[PDB]
């Protein structure tokens, strides 16, 4: 509260260490379904379905811009990729299969480079 400060994180490195968990996610070789925007003028219902749509391209811009105020943002965008994943498709398909792949991929880098 007022005048009353919480120790904090150091801070300091963590628009680096996303960069480099983002590269890792980047080249995983199941990334693929993730790269890009997904063509909503070609692919039925994603418009309409999916609200916020998210990408690797898309969170690799706004991270070299200035747009993730702190390392939570960072994470929810990626997780929403993720999610948006499953929401669209069967676990029992090669792009549910990647999705969950990535997103463990994901979370351990996570948790190992921040907690
Ligand atoms: O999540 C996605 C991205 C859009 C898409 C297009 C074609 C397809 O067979 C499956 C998908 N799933």
């Amino acid at each position: 509260s007022m005048s009353v400060k919480k120790p904090k994180r150091d801070d300091s490195k963590d628009l680096a260490l996303c960069s480099m968990i983002l590269t890792e996610m980047e080249t995983h070789e199941d990334a693929w379904p993730f790269l890009l925007p997904v063509n909503l003028k070609l692919v039925p219902g994603y418009k309409k379905v999916i609200k916020k749509p998210m990408d690797f391209s898309t969170i690799r811009e706004k991270l070299s811009s200035g747009q993730y105020p702190n390392l939570e943002t960072f994470a929810l965008d990626v997780r929403l990729v993720f999610d948006n994943c499953e929401t669209f498709n069967e676990d029992d398909s090669d792009i549910g299969r990647a999705g969950h792949n990535m997103r463990k991929y994901f979370e351990k880098k996570w948790t190992d480079t921040f907690k």
